[PDB]
């Protein structure tokens, strides 16, 4: 099974003006790499090799100049455009031909996922052939998101988009795994009062059918988005603290692709050669000697 | 029941002058004293009997902060180390406290954080013979006890601050031992740097084929606080998670409550003197807010 | 011969539990205890006689940290405040220490930093009569004494914690007084919030036409540490400056040395027990840099 | 009528990959693009005519970010530098722009902050003959032009990146020049490193007795952003001030408004499309604010 991945990295509004005035939010740094490296690496760790990047028409060339066609990482990366940010579920209209008759995953281009055993959880979700998987995460401001209502046993009862009175602090994260039904469901839902095709309508539909796994993503994980200037810089210092302590890089696509044998040592060296003087290139070269289990 | 020791003794003048009057483990890591973090790690391991070892002058300062632990359904006792003459002294000083039980040692300035930590601590705690240490990939392994690995799994050596570290895996400040450790610690002699070495304890188990090295993956944060910079970074790391989640790292009242070591009545009694501040409100919210555990 | 007071007493439980065992003003701001900063501010103002007021339980810890100040060519004395009953109580407790000299009060948790701070402190210390306070634009002025200005920006009134602040300018925690202040502090009565208010002291000088309210511009950092967030933010702020410059903010040995209160031999005696750490190396570099 | 040049050209690949995507000087420093900071420094010195020099690839990106400056009552023009062949090249590329007027050069990645900065820039800006540079005590002076001082602490020479620095005082990335500078730059010859050195430009003024070297005290922040660490630290530095004060560092609308380059009506036209975000709110409060003398 070849699950097809979608990174939605389109228009993010003007909350961060003026740092997003010229530059797309998802090309801005989180410490030492562009933001979009993080959700890209999350898909790679889930085993996904076919990725569609959806951005605004104005910014697609900027993303393409950054990531290419993915062949440098043994991946296939393609591009499509979203003229206005008219809903997350619109990804499954724009990306319908890319998805084909395959399972898929959607991730937001500004969402950072980090924590121990993340790969096992993403691999279990990626491997299921029917139904859907989303993740629930305790946050300070749940009213910003789709919010999960849980019974005493943490069985999911409902999902509401931006409720006035959140039923819990558990938000639906910006990562979704779907079987082959999702594109047709996306054709059946209707734009909401805020004028958007709602991923929450997709998700509540799977929940009503008894086909939604709502997985708790515990407090040991970091699920960060970067909605304010404070939380953007906080995500950067968070990554820096881990990397400097460990001598390991978070979300290095060459590392992940090499460890999964999507690229070999020769290809790692070819990527490192123009970067030999800087820290990223030296990190790539050090992959060929290093031992990590 | 496994008995825990927090070694919170003298740290020298490395951090002068912030440690001139006050012990390091009473200093803040963001919003709570440092020692709350290793204490909470022992509690997460299921350990309820804890010995605090500090300098004689600082014992009252720690006792005023933690008491006898009965407020958290624990038993906390105190012993002294006049001079920081080696980690293995925890099992000489703590010999009567350990008695004939299994034990664990944790450093008072070590912060462990990450998803599923409890499962790993419980697995180590469940061993009935041998010892368990945790290996963590760091930038500068020569600062620590270093694990050497063969091509496969096994750890084949541990070396204290080697000139040529045989790997990047540092032995963390958390150790689990069977009933042999107190006699082993009485049998070894101080090293060339004049200290009773936990590495020499661990090498005794290794030579007997009784040392398990549990890998602590890059998804975990293992932070210590050896410099002014790393001390303040540990604070900003905690702050990023807590501001994101609305959850507290290392709240002993929370952990004891969720484990049913204390009930809702006791939580309320602890919240009563703090009613106005954020910590008291956090304690109150434990009884009303739904949090998965 | 102005005499200084550092008010480093009970700060309540807002920062609980980091202040449960240890007093706020002994906690680190990056690489040194908080109280080093306001102490160094007094030193930069030229003040060599300092009274530290803390709770009864914490004076030994402050005394262990600073001693009698003779190591820096200063005189540091200690007094206690049983309950935190108002900033103006500093001049009741410290009345005998002040004597009939001019004085200055600074809060033990206030950090002042910026270019030409010394010149501004020297002008205030040089006033013969009256008082000087500093006004600083802040995000949350309602937490403080707030300055009301007339149309031409003269200070005309001050109110403690106003419901609707009349400006964004707070009175900082640094105050200069002539010989009137101790008798003024004995005359005021506790306010509705039950405290002897420094705003009442300052209002009396202002009502008499004897208060200079000096604007402290946005180029200065005036930091207190009222939240866990602002405590750590002050630390990263100091760290960025020090790591960039290779210079230390608020090193008392440095300040006493550059002011010739101690000589090169005294610096070396202070550095010798600190030889292994970075602070001792900084002291040694004072003689070479 | 002094004319300003912001040198914001090729920065190399030390910051790869965050500069693969975006030009360095468009990267965020907390809540605004890096280039806002040096732009505002020129504005505080009273300079209204600014030349931005960048790479050919990056000039369009700066243009979309800043326009022609008429929105701030300024005149902003653009020129290109195909190769980063030396700071002194700004006065070759920008020779026509300067004409026969005095000028100033600032680095596009340099942040200046501190009390009375305006008074010092105004003094430098008014000097009819000669040039003015700034000396600043730094940890690592060998990275820069280093000032040599005599016993009387008067400047004797400037060495570019000496192996053995004669002081800790570096020349900051801000320079004021008379009408000699454009001819002097065409006169100089490339150094052992194929670059036209501003240090050589400055030496000519010094040898002629026409260089003022002003000490910039430890109360000022002079920051550059040469590493991932120093880039993010510059952001946290700004954030601490702004959150404490409720004032923004380097808001060009604010500086231009207070200098009467634009009027209240113009500020409102700028705020209107930004009404929902924090920056627009800040512009609106300028018309109601009490912040003056
Ligand atoms: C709506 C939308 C957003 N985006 C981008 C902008 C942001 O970087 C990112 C999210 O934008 P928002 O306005 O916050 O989307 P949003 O308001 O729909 O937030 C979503 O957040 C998820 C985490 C929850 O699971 C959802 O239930 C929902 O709450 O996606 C697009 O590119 N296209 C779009 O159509
Ligand atoms: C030596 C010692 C330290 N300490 C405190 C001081 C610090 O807070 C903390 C660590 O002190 P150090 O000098 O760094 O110890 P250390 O130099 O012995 O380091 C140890 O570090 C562990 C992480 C490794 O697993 C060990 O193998 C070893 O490297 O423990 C005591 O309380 N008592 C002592 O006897
Ligand atoms: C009241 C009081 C405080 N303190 C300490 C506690 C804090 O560290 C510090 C300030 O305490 P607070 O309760 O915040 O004080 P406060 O509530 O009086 O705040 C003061 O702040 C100044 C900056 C203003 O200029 C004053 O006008 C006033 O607003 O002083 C004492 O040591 N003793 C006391 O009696
Ligand atoms: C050389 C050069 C740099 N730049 C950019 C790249 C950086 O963002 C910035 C500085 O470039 P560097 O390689 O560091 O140049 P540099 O090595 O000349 O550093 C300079 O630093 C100044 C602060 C000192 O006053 C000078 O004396 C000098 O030391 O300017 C250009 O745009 N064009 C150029 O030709
Ligand atoms: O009340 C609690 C529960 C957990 N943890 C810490 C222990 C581990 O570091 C991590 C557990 O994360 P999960 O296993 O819930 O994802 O959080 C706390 O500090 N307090
Ligand atoms: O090359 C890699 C491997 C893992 N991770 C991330 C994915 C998860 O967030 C975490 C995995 O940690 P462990 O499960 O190995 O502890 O690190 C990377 O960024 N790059
Ligand atoms: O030894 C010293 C000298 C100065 N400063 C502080 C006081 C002011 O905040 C600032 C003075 O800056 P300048 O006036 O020297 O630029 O530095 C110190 O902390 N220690
Ligand atoms: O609108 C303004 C005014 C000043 N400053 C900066 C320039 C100096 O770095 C400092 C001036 O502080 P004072 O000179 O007002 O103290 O603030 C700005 O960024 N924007």
């Amino acid at each position: 099974m070849a699950r097809k991945g979608i990174i939605l990295a389109g228009g993010s509004g003007t909350r961060l003006y003026p740092i997003t005035h010229a530059v797309s939010k998802q090309l801005l740094p989180v410490y030492d790499k562009p933001m979009i490296y993080y959700p890209l690496s999350t898909l790679m760790i889930a085993g996904i090799r076919d990725v569609l990047i959806i951005s605004t028409p104005q910014d697609t060339p900027r993303f393409e100049s950054m990531l290419g066609d993915g062949s440098q990482w043994g991946m296939n990366i393609q591009y499509a455009t979203q003229p206005s940010p008219d809903g997350l579920a619109q990804a499954f209209v724009i990306g319908r031909d890319f998805v084909g008759n395959e399972p898929s995953a959607l991730i937001l281009g500004d969402n950072i996922f980090y924590g121990h055993d993340l790969a096992k959880q993403l691999e279990r979700a990626s491997a299921k052939d029917t139904g859907a998987t989303v993740f629930a995460y305790h946050v300070q401001d749940p009213e910003r998101y789709g919010v999960v209502e849980f019974d005493r046993e943490f069985r999911a009862i409902s999902i509401e988009e931006k409720p006035a009175k959140p039923r819990s602090s558990y938000a639906v994260t910006g990562l979704y795994f779907y079987d082959r039904q999702v594109c047709d469901i996306a054709a059946d839902i209707k734009p909401s009062a805020r004028g958007e095709l709602e991923i929450t309508d997709v998700n509540s539909r799977y929940l009503a059918a008894g086909q939604l796994d709502v997985e708790l993503m515990g407090r040991g994980y970091a699920w960060l988005d970067t909605g304010t200037h404070d939380s953007l810089i906080e995500a950067g210092t968070f990554i820096a603290t881990l990397q400097k302590r460990q001598g390991l890089m978070v979300a290095c696509p060459e590392e992940i692709a090499y460890r999964r044998n999507w690229i070999d040592a020769e290809q790692v060296l070819k990527l490192a050669q123009p970067l030999a003087k800087n820290a990223y290139g030296q990190y790539l070269r050090n992959l060929l000697t290093h031992q990590v289990a």
